[PDB]
């Protein structure tokens, strides 16, 4: 029920890639990482602020929104039990968690 | 570990209240209903739109959105295990639950 050791790890760089690209290159940065990661992981993926709104240039719809509100931390249990779906795993930014996080959809091949 | 079905109809009804506030008065209704439930409970309360913004006149402060994360639905298990605090009970508004939510931080009497 829990990710790996490893999987944590990973998914944790794509935090500190996120929060890079945010300090680099700001929202134009935000935008273009998550369309990557997104498509690299075949996966919906946003970076947020503080105040749970997109870093990047385009907003969140509020279906969008509302995957922010029951999420999972990287060393939490993990399932779709509860609401049938893969979790939204939350990830702080790691130099500056109180600027941001990345939120990503669990890749189906990494559920427990 | 969940809580007994009459407390999940009495914080239900909360929701359906906060509702009728907001829907009646707006942001200044959603106000005074978040003071006055606040103080009744002793407890966090608040009252967040489609966007997870507040629908009160005060606007959430980051570390308020921090709360909105990682909440549980009433009928959810309950504990306060993972976090070290008591839950963030997220209750839709029953009319219109596109509208809002009530967010309240369960009252301390009330866990399982
Ligand atoms: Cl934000
Ligand atoms: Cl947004
Ligand atoms: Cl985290
Ligand atoms: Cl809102
Ligand atoms: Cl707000
Ligand atoms: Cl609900």
């Amino acid at each position: 029920y829990f990710l790996a050791p490893a999987d944590r790890h990973y998914l944790a760089d794509y935090a500190r890639q996120a929060e890079d690209a945010w300090r680099r290159e700001g929202a134009a940065g935000a935008e273009r990482f998550r369309k990557e990661l997104s498509a690299k992981e075949d996966t919906w993926v946003a970076l947020v602020g503080p105040h749970l709104e997109s870093l990047g240039s385009t907003p969140l719809s509020a279906e969008e929104s509302s995957h922010l509100t029951f999420m999972r931390k990287l060393d939490w249990p993990m399932s779709r039990r509860l609401q049938d779906e893969l979790p939204y795993v939350s990830i702080e930014f790691p130099g500056h968690p109180e600027q941001g996080r990345l939120v990503i959809q669990l890749p189906e091949r990494l559920l427990p």
